[PDB]
């Protein structure tokens, strides 16, 4: 395998929780304690009621983990309550804006 392989989903830890710096994007940082670093981060997100569609509009098409991590990931999500998954990790994000309620 090459240096940038897929990082183990279960070896991720939260460094910085998802938050909008001020550019309508969700930024988070994740650390990785496994080997094969630097490596590519498995990232995905869903909305409430939408489990089968990856709603994660990923700004960075290739999230990566450096020597200790520092995996800065930006994604844009539909307004409402969304679920962001990094590896085996789960973290919900509430996005503000305009969306169809009912």
């Amino acid at each position: 395998s090459n240096t940038y392989s897929m990082c183990d989903k279960t070896k991720f830890k939260w460094k910085r929780v998802p938050v909008d710096s001020g550019h309508d994007t969700v930024v988070m940082e994740v650390s990785y304690t496994g080997s094969d670093k630097p490596c590519r981060i498995p990232v995905r997100a869903v909305a409430h009621g939408v489990p089968t569609i990856n709603v994660a509009m990923l700004i960075t098409p290739n999230p990566t983990i450096e020597t200790s991590g520092g995996g800065f990931i930006e994604m844009q999500l539909p307004p409402g309550d969304n679920i962001i998954y990094v590896g085996d990790l789960s973290q919900q994000w509430f996005q503000k804006g305009s969306t169809i309620g009912r």
